[PDB]
C-alpha cells in the first residue's frame, strides 16, 4: 500500500492530539494566571508542566510529524528535531519530581513548609531544571549520535545530498542512550523515586491520622479512668498522662482551657481530694466538646485533603508512566533483542501516539479532582 495512506492516518491523529494538548494546557495557564487561589508553589510546577505539554503540541508533534517523513536532512539538523521531544519529556519528569516533594514537605513538615519552600525558590528550581532538561535530551547532540556512520544506501535512494541523511529517528539516535541513559537513568529511576516519595506521603498521613484517632481515645479513656478511680493517686496518675497528651496534641483557646482544667484537677488530686479532683476533671468534658472535638475534626479533614491532593498528583505521574513506557518498552526489544523482529510500523506509530496522548490528560484530570481549577475553567470558559 502506498505509503502516504497510514501515513496520513498518522498525521491527522498527530495533528488532532497538537490540537488538545494546546487547547487543554493553555486553559491550565489561564487559571493560574487569573486566580490568585492557584497560584502556590506547587501549582508552578504544574505551570511549567503545562508549558513543556504546548510545546509537545506545538514543536514536538510537528517534529514527529516530519521525522516520519524520511526527508533528506543534514544529520544535526536531522538530531535537533529527533531529540527535542526528550527535552519535553525531560522538563516533565523534573516536574512531577518537585510536585511529589513539594507534597511530601507539605505533610511531612508543615510547620516549616512556608519558610522552605518559596516562590522564588521554586522559580529557580524550575528554571535550573529546564537547562538540565536541555542537556539531558539534546545530549546527543553533544557526540552520542549515530551521524558517524549514515545509511548512504537509505541516503542515496532517497536522492540525499551530500552530507545528508534519510531523517529517521532510529537511524540518527542511538539505541543505547535511549534504553540506558534516558530509559533506565534518565526517565525509570526518576518515576521510582518518585513512587517512595509517594509511598511515605501517605505512609506519614496515615500515621498522623491515627496519631489522632489515638490521641482521642487517651483522652476519653482517661477520662472514665478518672470516674471509676477508688484513690486519689489513680487521679493522679490519669492526669498525668492527660496532660503530656494534651501539650503534645497542642503542638488556642481551647487548649489553654484543657491544660488548665487539668492542672487544676491535678492540684486536688495531690492534696488527696478524690472526689473534688474527679469533679474538677467532669469539667473537661464541656471543653472536650465545645473545642477539642472541633480542632480534631478539622485536623482530620485537612489532612484527608492533603491525601486527596496528593492522590491527583500521583494520578498525573501514573499516566505519564502509562503514555510512556511502551515505547521505552518497544526500545528495550529492539535494541535487547536483535533476534527479534522489529516491531511493526504501525505499532511504533501507536506507541508514539499514545505518548503524545499524555499532554493532553492533565487538564482533565485537574478539572475532576481540584475544585478550584474547575470552577475556574467554567468561569473562563463561560465567559
Ligand atoms: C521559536 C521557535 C518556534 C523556533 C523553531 C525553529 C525550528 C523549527 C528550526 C530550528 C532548527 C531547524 C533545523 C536546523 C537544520 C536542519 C537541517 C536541514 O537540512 C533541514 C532542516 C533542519 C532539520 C531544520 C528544521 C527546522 C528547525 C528545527
Ligand atoms: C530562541 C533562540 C534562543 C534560539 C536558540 C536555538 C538555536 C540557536 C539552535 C536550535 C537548533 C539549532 C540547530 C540544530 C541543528 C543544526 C544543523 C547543523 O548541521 C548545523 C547547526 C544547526 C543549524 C543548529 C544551529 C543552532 C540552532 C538553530
Ligand atoms: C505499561 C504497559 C501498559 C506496557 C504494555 C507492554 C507493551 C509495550 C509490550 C507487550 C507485548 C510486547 C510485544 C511482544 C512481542 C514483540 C515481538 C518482537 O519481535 C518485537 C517486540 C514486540 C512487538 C513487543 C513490543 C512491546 C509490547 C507490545
Ligand atoms: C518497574 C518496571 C515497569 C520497569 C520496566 C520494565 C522493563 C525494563 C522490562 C519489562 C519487560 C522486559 C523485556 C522482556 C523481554 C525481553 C526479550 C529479551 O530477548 C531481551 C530483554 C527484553 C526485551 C526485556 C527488556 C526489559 C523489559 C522491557
Ligand atoms: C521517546 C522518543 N522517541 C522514540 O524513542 C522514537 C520515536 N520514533 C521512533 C521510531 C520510529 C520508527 C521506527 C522504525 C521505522 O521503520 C520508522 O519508519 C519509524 N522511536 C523509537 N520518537 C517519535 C519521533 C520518539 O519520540
Ligand atoms: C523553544 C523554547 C524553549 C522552552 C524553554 C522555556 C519553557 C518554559 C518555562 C515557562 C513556564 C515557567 C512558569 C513557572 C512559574
Ligand atoms: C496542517 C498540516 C500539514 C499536513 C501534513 C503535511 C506533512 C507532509 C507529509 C508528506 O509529505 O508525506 C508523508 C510521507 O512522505 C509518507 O510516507
Ligand atoms: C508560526 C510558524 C508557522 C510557519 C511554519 C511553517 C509550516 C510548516 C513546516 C515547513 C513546511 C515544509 C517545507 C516544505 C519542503 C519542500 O518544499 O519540499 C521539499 C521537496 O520534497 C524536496 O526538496
Ligand atoms: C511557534 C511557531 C511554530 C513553530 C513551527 C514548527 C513547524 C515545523 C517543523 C518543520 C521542520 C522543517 C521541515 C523540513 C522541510 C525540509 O527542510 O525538507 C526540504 C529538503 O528535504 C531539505 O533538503
Ligand atoms: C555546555 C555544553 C555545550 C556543548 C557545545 C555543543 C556543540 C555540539 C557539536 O556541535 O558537536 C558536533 C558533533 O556531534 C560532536 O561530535
Ligand atoms: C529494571 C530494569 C532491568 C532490565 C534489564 C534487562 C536487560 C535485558 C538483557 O540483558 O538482555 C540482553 C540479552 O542477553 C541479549 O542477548
Ligand atoms: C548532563 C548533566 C550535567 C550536570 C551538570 C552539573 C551542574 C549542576 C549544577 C547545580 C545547580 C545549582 C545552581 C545554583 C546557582 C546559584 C543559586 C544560589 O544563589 O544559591
Ligand atoms: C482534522 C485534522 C486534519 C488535518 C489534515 C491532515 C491531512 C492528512 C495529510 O496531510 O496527509
Ligand atoms: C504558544 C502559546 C503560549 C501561550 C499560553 C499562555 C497562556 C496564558 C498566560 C497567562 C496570561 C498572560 C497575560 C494575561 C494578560 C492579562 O492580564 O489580561
Ligand atoms: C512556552 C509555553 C507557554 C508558557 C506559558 C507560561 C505560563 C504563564 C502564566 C504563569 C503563571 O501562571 O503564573
Ligand atoms: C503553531 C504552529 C504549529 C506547527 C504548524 C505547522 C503544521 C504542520 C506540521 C508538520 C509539518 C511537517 C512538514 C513536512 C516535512 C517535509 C516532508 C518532506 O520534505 O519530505
Ligand atoms: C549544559 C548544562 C550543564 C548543566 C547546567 C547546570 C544548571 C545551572 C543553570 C543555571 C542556574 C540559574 C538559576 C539560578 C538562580 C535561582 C536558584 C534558586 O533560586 O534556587
Ligand atoms: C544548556 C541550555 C541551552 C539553552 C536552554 C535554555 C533553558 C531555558 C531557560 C529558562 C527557563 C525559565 C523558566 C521560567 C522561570
Ligand atoms: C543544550 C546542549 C547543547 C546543544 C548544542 C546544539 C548542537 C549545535 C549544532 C550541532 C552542529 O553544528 O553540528
Ligand atoms: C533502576 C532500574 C534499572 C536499573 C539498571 C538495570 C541494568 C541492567 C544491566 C544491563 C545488562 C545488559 C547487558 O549487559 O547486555
Ligand atoms: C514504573 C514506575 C511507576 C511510576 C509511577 C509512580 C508514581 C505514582 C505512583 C502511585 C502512587
Ligand atoms: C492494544 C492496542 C493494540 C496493540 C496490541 C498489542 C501489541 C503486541 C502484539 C504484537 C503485535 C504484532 C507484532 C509482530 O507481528 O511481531
Ligand atoms: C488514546 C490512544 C491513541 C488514540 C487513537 C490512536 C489511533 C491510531 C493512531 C494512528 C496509528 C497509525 C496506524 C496506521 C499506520 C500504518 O498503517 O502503518
Ligand atoms: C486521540 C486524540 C486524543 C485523545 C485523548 C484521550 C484522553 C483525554 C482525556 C480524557
Ligand atoms: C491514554 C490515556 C487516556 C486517558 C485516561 C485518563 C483520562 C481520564 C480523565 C479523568
Ligand atoms: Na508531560
Amino acid at each position: 500500500a502506498p505509503p502516504i495512506m497510514g501515513s496520513s492516518v498518522y498525521i491527522t491523529v498527530e495533528l488532532a492530539i497538537a490540537v488538545l494538548a494546546i487547547l487543554g494546557n493553555v486553559l491550565v495557564c489561564w487559571a493560574v494566571w487569573l486566580n490568585s487561589n492557584l497560584q502556590n508553589v506547587t501549582n508552578y510546577f504544574v505551570v511549567s508542566l503545562a508549558a513543556a505539554d504546548i510545546l509537545v503540541g506545538v514543536l514536538a508533534i510537528p517534529f514527529a510529524i516530519t521525522i516520519s517523513t524520511g526527508f533528506c536532512a543534514a544529520c544535526h539538523g536531522c538530531l535537533f528535531i529527533a531529540c527535542f521531544v526528550l527535552v519535553l519529556a525531560q522538563s516533565s519528569i523534573f516536574s512531577l519530581l518537585a510536585i511529589a516533594i513539594d507534597r511530601y514537605i507539605a505533610i511531612a513538615i508543615p510547620l516549616r513548609y512556608n519558610g522552605l519552600v518559596t516562590g522564588t525558590r521554586a522559580a529557580g528550581i524550575i528554571a535550573i531544571c529546564w537547562v538540565l532538561s536541555f542537556a539531558i535530551g539534546l545530549t546527543p547532540m553533544l557526540g552520542w549520535n549515530n551521524c558517524g556512520q549514515p545509511k548512504e544506501g537509505k541516503a542515496h535512494s532517497q536522492g540525499c545530498g551530500e552530507g545528508q541523511v534519510a531523517c529517521l529517528f532510529e537511524d540518527v539516535v542511538p539505541m543505547n542512550y535511549m534504553v540506558y541513559f534516558n530509559f533506565f537513568a534518565c526517565v525509570l529511576v526518576p518515576l521510582l523515586l518518585m513512587l517512595g516519595v509517594y509511598l511515605r506521603i501517605f505512609a506519614a498521613a496515615r500515621r498522623q491520622l491515627a496519631d489522632l484517632e489515638d490521641n482521642w481515645e487517651t483522652l476519653n479513656d482517661n477520662l472514665k479512668v478518672i470516674e471509676k478511680a477508688d484513690n486519689a493517686a489513680q487521679v493522679k496518675d490519669a492526669l498525668t498522662k492527660m496532660r503530656a497528651a494534651a501539650l503534645d496534641a497542642q503542638k488556642r483557646h481551647g487548649f489553654d482551657i484543657l491544660v488548665g482544667q487539668i492542672d487544676d484537677a491535678l492540684k486536688l488530686a495531690n492534696e488527696g481530694k478524690v472526689k473534688e479532683a474527679q469533679a474538677a476533671a467532669e469539667q473537661l468534658k464541656t471543653t472536650r466538646n465545645a473545642y477539642i472535638q472541633k480542632y480534631l475534626e478539622r485536623a482530620r479533614s485537612t489532612l484527608q485533603k492533603e491525601v486527596h491532593a496528593a492522590k491527583s498528583a500521583a494520578i498525573i505521574a501514573g499516566l505519564f508512566a502509562l503514555c510512556w513506557l511502551p515505547l521505552h518498552i518497544i526500545n528495550c526489544f529492539t535494541f535487547f533483542c536483535p533476534d527479534c523482529s522489529h516491531a511493526p510500523l504501525w505499532l511504533m506509530y501507536l506507541a508514539i501516539v499514545l505518548s503524545h496522548t499524555n499532554s493532553v490528560v492533565n487538564p482533565f484530570i485537574y478539572a475532576y479532582r481540584i475544585r478550584e481549577f474547575r470552577q475556574t475553567f467554567r468561569k473562563i470558559i463561560r465567559s
